[PDB]
């Protein structure tokens, strides 16, 4: 429709200009090929001299060489412009990906966001490249062949370009009329076959009454009706092709009789008629390619505008300005109601949860997964619909999102591994600040050191995809090591791995216990031992608290703690 | 295999042969058009302004007119051959199909059996016509074009037909080389899209750990990898077209440089070169049409063997030569096990039905299976698997089938009415035997006289499909009137009409009583009055008999009929 992509093809534009120059060569080279047909017939084979026909093969070989180099450099420079625009468009899209909110990542588009970031961007790049290729190459071919036909024999060019649309609309009206005849006769066949179904019910009603011969005569009559109807079908269908070919050659007869009647003619010698005939025979293809230009361009800018509304979605709401280096204050829920966007059911109703600093708080009692929201609220993955959660007496909306995300650590079994070293994956965004010996120490306590000895390069081995594909318990150990490196004041772990490694699960629990000796920890518990280590347990069924207290208080008051001990046993 | 249909085209093959007299000429005309390219260039505008340029437009007009008439008569004569072969094929298929058993028609494929009559045999005729046209038209085109080759410029023709396989194998090997370069190529950027998938997947961890800048910096490197891989793709796919045009025009330059030899020219003359190049560029199409000849033959002849499987298959087993004139004898079932072919469960266990002469026997079973085929075993629709049914002490297998089906009358609401007149519908297959006054006499006790006078014509109107159409009880009244005209000794009824006609359904029962006043009557019943009108009652559940005897005897004994009776209420 309308491009604001012109600034983001601004620094590469001259390269496209060079590309355009190549296409200005390219079709013109083809034009010269058609011009090369002129000395062949009039001078080369016609006259008895050999001199034009030794001029022929080197010149046509040079033109083909020049067409080859100009096509290579045309596609190379259009690939440069398309590649650099998909470079900067992909980079700007991914830059507006990582600060943009999580609500697009709620199973709206996960695998097709790869399509949005890759396939749509190469689609608009290739569409603009092919659109420029089509427009400028077939435009150069059209204007070259037009100036060719006007230069060599302008009169016959004029009358033959006059004769092309009248025979074209003659083909159109003949095809329309015969298509009307065809569809009416398809209806007539419909009628002839509705009578043919009657014989198939006939079969049963024939053998029950012994009427094979009378049904044979009636099928003879109706099948003669099919034969006559099909005779008129194939006659009317195959009368089309001689008619269209006859009116098409009426134009050829008009040109050839028109080479004699206007007695000022005969300006053409021998080869120029072959030149202009091959000119329109080879010109019928650029016009057909130019008809699809607006459709290709509209599809490409449709993909571009889809990518533009992908870019047009805003980032996080970062209206807060409270920068806090160390958030040792208590996080406290105050009647917070939160709803999933696009879902009518409220994901969380009003909750007065209290998390003291240092004291370990557990969260149990889920129906489905009600704690998945709660693990995300303090990190502010999702915005709160109503209510306030206070840290240091301050709401998270008052906080900056960067510092608030800095004070939170997240450890889980599904921790995805970046395609970097082990020491880089432990130390995301802090590798420059932390010394490598500190990553080694964090590995020492995290009890993952034996496994870091296991790969070849030690702490510098790649560990993500197309790497070692490290075990999920060791992925958990990696996440604990990240937690010891960050030393965030709060802790949140799902523990819903449900797979216990031989003596490595005990090391995982021990490393988590060293990690949670200091600072607070809000734990989603699947291990029963982690319920014993919990100082506080808050039982929330979906969005409402069932119970709040220490585990010996629910050892007497049953509630749904009996159901929790049931599904733990 | 091959054909075995030549006798089926043998009386009409002369209409094929004159078609060939068209077809070769249709291609000869095209050859003559290319022959017209020789005096138009050399003897045309170069030498004389006049004379020849009166000849060429009129000759082109005459050749195109002749092409039109020969294409019209070619299509009409091949339409004659295809219409006559589909004529005799549909006649033979239907005439064999009428005696062919109902066991194929029990929902194997009833919708496609109309296609087996029309579409499959039309595919056979159209494929044979297309195969013959594709052989002989482009065969004469190839032969005439090679005659044009060897008549004009012998040396250039022989070297050009030498050079065309060389450029063909060269274009094949370079296409194969660039293609498996592409299939070797296309995995490497897919491995980069895996890294992009992991990078966009780690959005949550990039948010919580605060690593947007590092992910942007690494996305720059991986997107540079995508740009380089796309560069290599576009370069590798781009370098094909200069290579293909370079090798094609290398072949063209070979022809031109070999034409620079003075031995070859001096026979090539002024013109005579455009006809040869145009002969190859026209040939590019008949050879491509001829290479599909075996596929076009084989698809249609596979359809022909499929139809020949239906044409030669099974028939009625009619090893009984006992003609029966009047079936006054009692129908007696005796330990008769019948199973539907292709079905696991036996549809009928060993039952010993007795049908005494002039006595009403009623089948009132509610099972929905097993008893409906009893109405088909009496007509020998399905053959006996075990046991014996004897009529007048004689088995119906030992009876003549045609006389037996003469002895059966069938009345139901599922009766099919033919496309003939309603007078021909009542007296169907015996309208020569019975007079029109006898048909009106049968209509008198049929109580259908008001519906006959309701029609536009009266007694001789058409009642079937694409006709006046008839109500369901009035469609039954055709079958009661057909029963009075046939006066068969046995009755077979359905009684599934839950809907009852106002003041005519009781008249339908009155006409049925008129018919049942004499002779045997086996009735399938659901209406209570049909049960009360029974002389004898036999109720069958699944394939087994549960109660035999009159309505009073089953009115005393509870058994199975009483709960059936309460279900009827």
């Amino acid at each position: 429709t309308f491009r604001r992509l012109w600034p983001t093809i601004a620094p590469f534009k001259a390269g496209l200009i060079v590309a355009g120059v190549a296409l200005i060569l390219n079709a013109a080279s083809d034009t010269f090929m058609l011009s090369l047909l002129k000395p062949l017939l009039d001078d080369g084979f016609g006259k008895t001299d050999r001199s034009v026909l030794v001029w022929m093969p080197l010149v046509v070989i040079g033109l083909m060489i020049l067409r080859g180099i100009t096509s290579y450099v045309s596609s190379y420079c259009i690939s440069w412009v398309s590649g650099k625009v998909v470079m900067t468009m992909r980079r700007r899209l991914f830059g507006h990906m990582m600060g943009m909110p999580v609500s697009f990542f709620d199973k709206q588009s996960t695998g097709t966001l790869l399509s949005r970031i890759t396939y749509d961007s190469e689609q608009v790049a290739s569409s603009s490249s092919g659109a420029l290729i089509t427009v400028v190459r077939e435009g150069a071919s059209i204007i070259g062949l037009f100036i060719m036909m006007f230069y060599y024999s302008w009169q016959l060019s004029i009358i033959l370009i006059v004769l092309a649309p009248i025979v074209s609309i003659a083909i159109r009206v003949v095809s329309k009329r015969f298509r009307n005849i065809s569809k009416n006769m398809q209806n007539t066949m419909g009628q002839v076959t509705t009578s043919a179904e009657q014989m198939l019910k006939g079969h049963k009603e024939v053998l029950i009454f012994g009427g094979q011969e009378v049904e044979t005569k009636r099928f003879d009559k109706v099948s003669n009706r099919m034969r006559l109807q099909g005779m008129k079908m194939v006659s009317a269908s195959s009368i089309s092709d001689p008619i269209i070919q006859l009116i098409a050659s009426l134009a050829l007869a008009f040109v050839l009789y028109a080479a004699s009647f206007p007695s000022v003619m005969d300006s053409l010698t021998a080869g120029t008629i072959t030149v202009v005939f091959s000119s329109m025979i080879a010109l019928m293809r650029p016009l057909k390619s130019l008809t699809n230009v607006n459709a290709q361009f509209q599809r490409g800018m449709a993909a571009c505008q889809t990518l533009f509304t992908i870019l047009d979605s805003e980032q996080e709401k970062d209206e807060g300005k409270r920068v806090i280096e160390r958030a040792t204050g208590d996080v406290e829920f105050r009647n917070v109601t939160f709803t999933y966007p696009g879902r009518d059911v409220p994901a969380l109703r009003n909750i007065n949860l209290k998390i003291p600093a240092g004291k370990t708080v557990a969260l149990v009692g889920r129906s489905g997964s009600g704690k998945s929201t709660i693990a995300s609220l303090i990190t502010r993955f999702y915005d709160i619909d109503e209510g306030e959660i206070l840290m240091d007496g301050h709401d998270l909306r008052e906080y900056t999102l960067a510092s608030l995300r800095n004070q939170v650590a997240l450890v889980s079994q599904n921790v995805h591994l970046f395609n970097d070293t082990v020491a880089n994956n432990i130390a995301y965004a802090r590798t420059e600040q932390y010394s490598r010996e500190q990553i080694e120490e964090a590995a020492r306590m995290a009890y993952a050191m034996d496994f870091i000895n296991k790969m070849d390069n030690g702490l510098d081995t790649v560990i993500g995809e197309n790497g070692v594909l490290l075990s999920g318990g060791q992925r958990q150990r990696i996440a604990i090591a990240r937690a010891l490196l960050r030393d965030s004041p709060i802790l949140i772990l799902d523990e819903a791995t449900s797979a216990l490694d031989t003596e490595s699960e005990r090391a995982i629990q021990a490393a988590l216990d060293e990690l949670q000796k200091n600072r607070t920890s809000l734990v989603i518990a699947h291990r029963l031992s982690t319920i014993e280590k919990a100082d506080e347990i808050v039982v929330v069924e979906d969005g409402v608290i069932v119970e709040r207290g220490t585990h010996n208080d629910l050892l007497e008051h049953r509630g749904v703690y009996a159901q929790l001990h049931k599904m733990q046993f």
